[PDB]
């Protein structure tokens, strides 16, 4: 069944259950109510890869509800950073365009390395990375230019929900990023 | 079978409880005990559209109780805005005329646009749109002129209650008026037996 839209007051994991999952003290987080972009990439088939949350993808008529978090090692520290993103869409087909959004626009970006120019006027060099995406389910990753961090990105279209996470690590984040969107999945109320 | 007139006393969700509904923080309410309109319409047949909890509407000889709130982000932020407006009448009669009121003074009001005169002294241009009213059921929308910001509303008539729940957003706000008008009517006492 269909998600309601006080879902995303549930669906977002808090710091200490992000640190539980990543295996890593998560001391930090700041929450949000609304998508938001705050950077510009110079590649436009790479924006909806460069992030999660994004106005371009949660924001519409039929949006119900959207909340977020980033969670992070400490202030002032992002060794370990995850991110959430969910929103809950009035009807199905919304939440499907939604999600077409994310996996249309991003054909090509895959291979691609381009600047993000952030709004507090630092810029970051990615390399982007990503299969194909499935009818629901779209993975991909971003690696910084001459660094080991990356981040593993995972978007999930169930019912009329979009809901998005992202984590970014030295290593390999895709382990944690999984079990986190399966975490925020168990919430839905779908069955 | 009809409301007790006492259902008022917990027929409004508290802010805490909008806050559940709307998935959003929700953290400045102020109650009210007596229906008012706090705006003039520069077209009248969209005053019983305009808002919820009007004296016209609700003020009748059969008017046992009364209780609304309106509820907001915060106190100076109305991102998220809610509104509800519960009447309990002496019959299920006199309620079905407070129904009429807001259904039969609005057949024209979709399609509209028009200025709202606030007491405040600001103004605000809402475009109107909803289908024909059911027997029991008239939910319609506003939105506000250059904006996405939508309100929508439902009226319910249930027994001898008249209802109404307003959720204000951007997106769609339907969802959730539908989840807080029906926590409304699950405190009415209304199954049979
Ligand atoms: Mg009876």
């Amino acid at each position: 069944r269909p998600s309601d839209p006080g879902v995303v007051s549930y669906a977002v994991m808090p710091k200490g259950s992000v640190s539980n999952i990543v295996g890593a003290p998560i001391r930090w987080e700041s929450e949000f109510t609304a998508p938001f972009q705050a950077f510009s990439v110079d590649n436009p088939v790479c924006n909806n890869w460069a992030d999660i949350g994004l106005p371009e993808v949660f924001n519409d008529p039929d949006l119900a509800s959207f909340g977020g978090a980033t969670a992070q090692t400490a202030a002032g520290d992002a060794t370990h950073l995850v991110k959430q993103a969910v929103g809950v869409f009035a009807t199905v087909d919304a939440a499907d365009r939604a999600y077409h959004r994310v996996v249309d626009r991003t054909v090509g970006c895959a291979g691609q390395t381009t600047a993000m120019h952030l709004d507090n006027f630092h810029t970051e060099v990615w390399t982007f990375t990503g299969g194909p995406a499935g009818p629901a389910d779209a993975d991909w990753v971003k690696q910084e230019a001459g660094t080991d961090r990356r981040c593993f990105n995972t978007t999930r279209k169930r019912e009329n929900v979009l809901l998005q996470a992202k984590v970014c690590q030295s290593g390999n984040g895709g382990p944690a990023v999984n079990v986190l969107a399966g975490a925020m999945q168990n919430t839905l109320g779908q069955l």
